[PDB]
């Protein structure tokens, strides 16, 4: 199995909670949950290097990385880290994300398929833990 596709979501729970245990205000959770909350997810995967695309009709995010590669993103409240992504198991994926500047609740995500093709995001900030299963199309 790989993760390459074009991934359409079917489930997304606990994302706006994501950003408020985080102490983003309502105003910019109601931007976030407008631009991102229920994006499609475009893998292009070659071994352990990795594109991934997630789209909305209004926003559009993309990151670059090879796994046990340092490289830089943005959390999900929109603070720079440097992330590293790391293989918990054979197809699931996790990314520990260390902010640049400062501290702050830890964050990160991971990306991991089921036995039956399924793709599930895991997103976690502090206590919270939102999950997004998506199918390919
Ligand atoms: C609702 C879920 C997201 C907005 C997740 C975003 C995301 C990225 C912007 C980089 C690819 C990793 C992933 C966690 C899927």
């Amino acid at each position: 199995p790989n993760f390459s596709g074009n991934w359409k979501i079917i489930r997304s729970e606990n994302f706006e909670e994501l950003l408020k245990v985080l102490g983003v205000n309502v105003m910019l959770r109601k931007i976030e949950v407008a631009a991102a909350s229920k994006p499609a997810v475009e893998i292009k995967q070659e071994g352990d290097t990795f594109y991934i695309k997630t789209s909305t009709t209004v926003r559009t995010t993309e990151i670059n990385f090879k796994v046990g590669e340092e490289f830089e993103e943005q959390t999900v409240d929109g603070r720079p880290c440097k992330s590293l992504v790391k293989w918990e198991s054979e197809n699931k994926m996790v990314c520990e994300q260390k902010l640049l500047k400062g501290e702050g609740p830890k964050t990160s995500w991971t990306l991991e398929l089921t036995n039956d093709g399924e793709l599930i995001l895991t997103m976690t900030a502090d206590d919270v833990v939102c999950t997004k299963v998506y199918v390919r199309e």
